[PDB]
């Protein structure tokens, strides 16, 4: 194989692996760090590591640091890939993020070709530029902040958004976006929110985010 320890979908996919699933993949291409991944291989080209899904509401997103840190739920369904995993990926190279949105038989995405988030003494610093796609640029709100939980506030507003909003984000004072939301909840700035597709009063049925090599792209 190419890549016998494949470190992204985008190996696994290159070593022929083209149906969407659970893969092992290989931080680092280190077979000691082996983590089970849901791979989206049909969007946009394939190769993509979900890290995020919301879809029914069943998984609870109010969370608190450590959990959010090492990730929770079923990666066949709803689930959080964890923010120690998510530094580890964008540590091995240059990575995109892609959203995609589901609403009611309405869709709309969003890439970011530069993606990357810090360590934990970044308290998970995000990085989101190089806007693409017909959801609106909602993250670049949130470029730059550091994450935020009920229990460890790093938000720039003297409130606390996360316990504010019992959910948890990059928050800023406090977001655009908010796919950590409460599912299904319209209220103000509560639910599942993408803001520049359909506001702050309107929880989105079904979000993914994911993240792969931005060169794959140009291969
Ligand atoms: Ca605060």
């Amino acid at each position: 194989l190419l890549y016998p320890f494949p470190k992204d979908c985008s190996q696994a996919m290159l070593n022929g692996d083209t149906t969407s699933g659970l893969y092992t993949i290989y931080l680092n291409g280190d077979k000691a760090e082996a983590l089970e991944v849901f791979c989206d291989m049909t969007s946009d080209g394939g190769g993509w590591i979900v890290f995020l899904r919301r879809k029914n509401g069943r998984e609870n997103f109010y969370q608190n640091w450590k959990a959010y840190a090492a990730g929770f739920g079923d990666r066949r369904e709803e689930f959080w890939l964890g923010l120690d995993n998510l530094n580890k990926i964008t540590a091995q190279g240059q990575y995109e993020l892609r959203v995609d949105l589901r609403d009611h038989g309405e869709t709309a995405f969003a890439v970011y070709d530069k993606f990357s988030v810090g360590d934990a003494k970044t308290r998970y610093k995000l990085k989101v530029e190089g806007y693409s796609g017909t959801a609106g640029d909602s993250m670049a709100y949130h470029n730059g902040r550091s994450f935020s939980t009920f229990d460890k506030d790093t938000d720039s507003a003297i409130t606390n958004c996360a316990l504010s909003h019992k959910g948890a984000f990059w928050y800023r004072n406090c977001h655009r976006v908010n796919l950590m939301g409460r599912y299904g909840d319209n209220n103000h700035h509560q639910g599942v929110n993408w803001f520049h597709w359909k506001g702050h009063e309107h929880s989105i049925q079904f979000a993914e985010m994911k993240l792969r090599p931005s060169n794959f792209r140009n291969l």
